[PDB]
C-alpha cells in the first residue's frame, strides 16, 4: 500500500512549493535552505542549497549590497516562489533571506544562471511566512517575457510594491532582469500600500494566495483585513496582460454561500476546465476555464481558520462579466471605485462616454477600481472537522474531479456535478500516516496517472486511481469514480486501457446494469439427486467459448460444456455432497473463465433434505420440492418411490 515518497533533510528544513516540468516529468520543490530536481518516482538528482546564511531582516538594504550593524544570526531561506519559465528553459526561485531576493536556475542541473540584486525592486520582501506571495510568467510570441508577482509587505511599504510586473528578458544577462515594466514618478507598473493605511490599520498586510492567466488577464487571489475583532476580505485582483501603467487594475470580493454558511476566508485554489456537467451548468464551453477554491467559513481568524470549509467553482467567464458590469456602471457616474485601503478615501466614479469592452483595459480616470457586491461562486463541497487546506482538479472522461487536501493530511476524491447536490466525494485517502496538513501546491504527472502531494516534511506521488479496491462489479460501478469500471472476465475493477480486450464484447462494463448475473435451473436439488445436469445462463455475459468451470464453494470443480451464454455442469457426487445440519445448506456455485484463470460470477445454490420433515404439513410446506407418502409415512424428493401412486400427498389440504 506504500506509495512513491521524498523526506526533507531536516525536521526543520520544511517544504514550500512544488512543481512538475509538463515535458519532462521533472519534479521540482522548492524548501527551505533547498531546491530540489526530482525524478517521476520521487529520486533527487539534484540539490541545490539557498542557505542557510547569517541575515537579519532590519538589514536594509541587504548584507548583499551593504554592511549591516545589527547582530546576524544563522537564518532558514524559505522559498517564497517556485516558478517554471517554460520558454527559456529555467525556473525562477525566490526566498526570503537578504529581503527576499530572486534566483534564475537552469533546468537540468539547477546551476545558478543570474542573481539580480542591484536594484532596489530586485528584493521582493522581507516576509519569511509561505502563502503569501505569488508571481505568474507571462510571455506572448513577440515579447521577451514578463512576470507578475505580488506579495505581503510586512509593513515595510516604501521597500516593497505588495503587486507588480517586471521585465523577464529572455537573455539571462540582460540588464533589465527582474526590473519594473515601467518606473516613473507616478506611472509605474506596480501598486503601493499607502502609509495612511498601514498607520490607520496594523498588522494590515495583503496575503497573495493564489494567480493565474486566463485569456486576456492575470488574476490575483488576496486576502487583507478589512478597513474602516478583525475581519479579513477575500477579493480577485484582475490586470489585462498588457497594460505597464496599471490602469486595468479592479478588485472584487468573492467567496460562496451553503445551507446557512458563508465562507469567505480563502485557504487555496487552481484553475481547470469544467467537465461537461459544470460546463453545462455553468453554460460556457467545455474549454473555457474554471477557478476551484476553498474557503474557510466566515471573515475572521485568518491565521487559524475555522475547520468548517468549502470547495466552490468560479466560472472565468461569470467573473470578467461581474467585472465589465462594474465597470459599465463606474463610468456611467455611478457610485465610487469603493478601494479604501488603496485611495485612501471615497472617490465618486466619473460618468465617461467610453464603450466598456470585453478587453477593456483602464484609463487615467475611474481607477484603480474596487467594489462591495461579491462574486458569489458554485459551492461543490463542504466539510465541518477536517478543514480542507490545498486542491486540484482535472478531467477524466468527461467528469470533472477534484482533489482536496486536509489539515490532517487526508486527501478527498470529489466528483464534480452541477445542481443540486454539487459535489461528491466518492473517496479518502489517507496520504500522510503523521497528521501532517497537506499544503497548496499539488500537481498532476505528465499524463495524470499520479498526483503530487506535499506536507512541511514530505513529498509522495498518489495514484489518482486505486480501482482494484472495489472487489465485486457492484462495488466497482457504483462508487461513483470517474476511472473504474468493470473487468469482467478477470473478474477486476480497473481503468478500461487496464482491461485486456475491453474492446471485446461485454468485457468491460460502464454501468450497473452491465454487471453480469447468473440464472441457474434448478435452483436447489435434493441431496439425495447427485449428479444432476444444471443450466447455467450467464447475462450480460462476453464470450464463454474458451471454456468454463463450475465450482461449487469448495467442494467440487468440473468441466462445464459451453453454448453461447448457457453452460451445464454436473451437480457433486455421493461422496461430495454436503451434509446439512438439523432443512437445507446453500453454497455459492460459481463459474471460472479459461481464458483468464479467475472465477467471475456467482450465485446461490441450495442441498435440500426432504427426509428432514416427518409429518405430513411439514413435508408438503416445504420451501423445497418435497413429496409426502401416505403409506410408507415418509418425506421424499422422488415421488415415484411412494409405495402406491394413491400415496403421493402434494398439497396440505390432504394431509391425514
Ligand atoms: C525511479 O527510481 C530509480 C532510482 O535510482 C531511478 O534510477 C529512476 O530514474 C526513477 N524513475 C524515473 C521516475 O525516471
Ligand atoms: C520568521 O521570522 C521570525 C521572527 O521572530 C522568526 O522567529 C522565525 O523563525 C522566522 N522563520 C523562519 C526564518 O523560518
Ligand atoms: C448560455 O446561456 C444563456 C441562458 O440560458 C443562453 O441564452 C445562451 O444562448 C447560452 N449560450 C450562448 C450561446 O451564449
Ligand atoms: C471448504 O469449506 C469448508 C467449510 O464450508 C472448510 O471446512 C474447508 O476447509 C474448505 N476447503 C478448502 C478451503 O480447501
Ligand atoms: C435427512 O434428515 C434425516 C433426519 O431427519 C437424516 O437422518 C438424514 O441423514 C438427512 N439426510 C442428509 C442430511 O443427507
Ligand atoms: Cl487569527
Ligand atoms: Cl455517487
Ligand atoms: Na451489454
Amino acid at each position: 500500500p506504500q506509495y512513491s515518497t521524498f523526506h526533507s533533510e531536516n525536521r526543520d528544513w520544511t517544504f514550500n512549493h512544488l512543481t512538475v516540468h509538463r515535458r519532462t516529468g521533472a519534479v521540482y520543490v522548492g524548501a527551505i535552505n533547498r531546491v530540489y530536481k526530482l525524478t517521476g518516482n520521487l529520486t533527487i538528482q539534484v540539490a541545490h542549497k539557498t542557505g542557510p546564511e547569517e541575515d537579519n531582516k532590519a538589514c536594509y538594504p541587504p548584507l548583499i549590497v551593504q554592511p549591516c550593524s545589527e547582530v546576524l544570526t544563522l537564518t532558514n531561506n524559505v522559498n517564497k516562489l517556485l516558478i517554471i519559465d517554460y520558454s527559456e528553459n529555467r525556473l525562477l526561485a525566490c526566498g526570503s533571506l537578504y529581503q527576499g531576493v530572486c534566483k534564475l536556475l537552469r533546468l537540468d542541473d539547477l546551476f545558478i544562471l543570474v542573481e539580480p540584486s542591484h536594484k532596489k525592486e530586485h528584493y521582493l520582501s522581507s516576509v519569511n511566512k509561505t502563502g503569501t506571495m505569488y508571481g505568474v510568467i507571462v510571455r506572448s510570441e513577440g515579447e521577451d517575457g514578463k512576470l507578475f508577482i505580488g506579495t505581503a509587505v510586512d509593513g515595510k511599504q516604501d521597500y516593497f510594491p505588495t503587486l507588480s510586473s517586471r521585465k523577464l528578458p529572455r537573455d539571462p544577462e540582460s540588464s533589465a532582469m527582474l526590473d519594473y515594466e515601467l518606473h516613473s514618478d507616478f506611472v509605474s507598473s506596480l501598486i503601493k500600500i499607502p502609509s495612511d493605511t498601514l498607520a490607520l490599520v496594523s498588522h494590515f498586510d495583503i496575503f497573495y494566495i493564489y494567480g493565474f492567466a486566463s485569456g486576456g488577464f492575470v488574476y490575483f487571489l488576496t486576502v487583507q483585513p478589512e478597513t474602516p475583532d478583525l475581519f479579513y476580505t477575500s477579493r480577485i485582483v484582475r490586470l489585462c496582460k498588457d497594460d505597464p501603467k496599471f490602469h486595468s487594475y479592479v478588485s472584487l470580493p468573492f467567496g460562496c454561500t451553503r445551507a446557512g454558511v458563508e465562507y469567505r476566508l480563502l485557504q487555496a485554489a487552481y484553475l481547470a476546465k469544467p467537465g461537461e456537467a459544470l460546463a453545462q451548468a455553468f453554460n460556457i464551453s467545455s474549454d473555457e476555464d474554471v477557478l476551484f477554491a476553498i474557503f474557510s467559513k466566515g471573515q475572521k481568524q485568518y491565521h487559524h481558520p475555522p475547520d468548517d470549509s468549502a470547495l466552490c467553482a468560479f466560472p472565468i467567464r461569470a467573473i470578467n462579466l461581474q467585472i465589465k458590469e462594474r465597470l459599465q456602471s463606474c463610468y456611467h457616474g455611478e457610485g465610487n471605485l469603493e478601494l479604501n485601503w488603496l485611495l485612501g478615501k471615497d472617490v465618486q466614479c466619473t460618468k465617461a462616454p467610453v464603450p466598456i469592452d470585453d478587453n477593456f483595459c483602464g484609463l487615467d480616470i475611474n481607477q484603480p477600481l474596487g467594489g462591495s457586491t461579491p462574486v458569489e461562486g458554485l459551492t461543490l463541497y463542504t466539510t465541518s472537522r477536517d478543514r480542507l487546506t490545498s486542491v486540484a482538479s482535472y478531467v477524466y472522461n468527461g467528469y470533472s474531479v477534484v482533489f482536496v487536501g486536509t489539515k490532517s493530511g487526508k486527501l478527498k476524491k470529489i466528483r464534480a456535478d452541477g445542481p443540486p447536490h454539487g459535489g461528491v466525494q466518492y473517496e479518502m485517502v489517507s496520504v500522510f500516516k503523521d497528521g501532517s496538513p497537506i499544503l497548496r501546491d499539488m500537481a498532476f504527472s505528465i499524463n495524470q496517472l499520479y498526483l503530487y502531494v506535499m506536507s512541511e516534511r514530505q513529498v509522495t506521488r498518489v495514484p489518482v486511481e486505486s480501482c482494484e479496491q472495489y472487489t465485486t462489479c457492484g462495488e466497482c460501478l457504483s462508487s461513483g469514480d470517474p476511472h473504474c469500471g468493470w473487468c469482467a472476465l478477470h473478474n477486476m475493477c480497473s481503468r478500461r486501457d487496464k482491461c485486456q480486450r475491453a474492446w471485446e464484447a461485454n468485457r468491460f462494463a460502464a454501468s450497473i446494469s452491465q454487471c453480469m448475473s447468473l440464472e441457474v435451473h434448478p435452483n436447489s436439488i435434493s441431496v439425495s439427486d447427485h449428479s444432476r445436469l444444471l443450466s447455467l445462463v450467464v447475462n450480460d455475459a462476453p464470450n464463454l467459448s474458451e471454456g468454463i468451470a463450475c465450482a461449487f464453494g469448495n467442494l467440487t470443480e468440473v468441466e462445464g460444456q459451453v453454448s453461447g451464454s448457457q453452460v451445464i455442469c454436473i451437480s457433486p457426487g455421493p461422496k461430495d455432497v454436503p451434509v446439512i445440519p438439523l432443512d437445507w445448506f446453500g453454497l455459492e456455485l460459481q463459474l471460472r473463465s479459461k481464458e483468464t484463470g479467475k472465477i467471475f460470477v456467482s450465485t446461490e445454490f441450495k442441498f435440500y433434505n426432504c427426509s428432514a420433515h416427518q409429518l405430513c404439513l411439514s413435508c408438503v410446506n416445504s420451501a423445497f420440492r418435497c413429496h409426502w407418502c401416505k403409506y410408507r409415512n415418509l418425506c421424499t424428493h422422488d415421488p415415484t418411490t411412494c409405495s402406491f401412486q394413491e400415496g403421493r400427498i402434494n398439497v396440505s389440504e390432504d394431509c391425514p
